[PDB]
């Protein structure tokens, strides 16, 4: 249940442009084109990290290319971040995962700004780490997804994966047998 699949699964793929109801403009793999209105300027961003005119539209090997980027992005400002590093080194396969996904989501600096979840992480103080990042915006606006993560940080697990990965992959239709 690799981190590739894990965001995978929580960010899903778009080959075109898009920005939730309350979202920004995003395209691919919950990659971040700018929080700008103008489709445009979303475009422009695209076409930058594409290489050529996109018109809003990639290919599903484009979409891979930036994910391997923007999960190599999260896991080097993971390893280069004095806060971030000790963490990790001391997290579990599985936990380090979440982690990851947090970065991946919010950047590291963001992510870094967690001192007391953090060291609770540090310490595997799994539950008390839990309830703490329960209480952050980040879960107060995105609380389906940072429910999944926390629950990967209590229990060092893919449980909260369970049936969606199933699901994704021949899924609905042997799902219900």
């Amino acid at each position: 249940m690799n981190i590739f699949e894990m965001l995978r699964i929580d960010e899903g793929l778009r080959l075109k442009i898009y920005k939730d109801t309350e979202g920004y403009y995003t395209i691919g793999i919950g990659h971040l084109l700018t929080k700008s209105p103008s489709l445009n300027a979303a475009k422009s961003e695209l076409d930058k990290a594409i290489g050529r005119n996109t018109n809003g539209v990639i290919t599903k090997d484009e979409a891979e290319k930036l994910f391997n980027q923007d999960v190599d992005a999260a896991v080097r400002g993971i390893l280069r971040n004095a806060k971030l590093k000790p963490v990790y080194d001391s997290l579990d396969a599985v936990r380090r995962a979440a982690l990851i996904n947090m970065v991946f989501q919010m950047g590291e600096t963001g992510v870094a700004g967690f001192t007391n979840s953090l060291r609770m992480l540090q310490q595997k103080r799994w539950d008390e780490a839990a309830v703490n990042l329960a209480k952050s915006r980040w879960y107060n606006q995105t609380p389906n997804r940072a429910k999944r993560v926390i629950t990967t940080f209590r229990t060092g697990t893919w449980d909260a994966y369970k049936n969606l990965e199933t699901y994704y992959t021949i899924g609905i239709g042997h799902l219900l047998t």
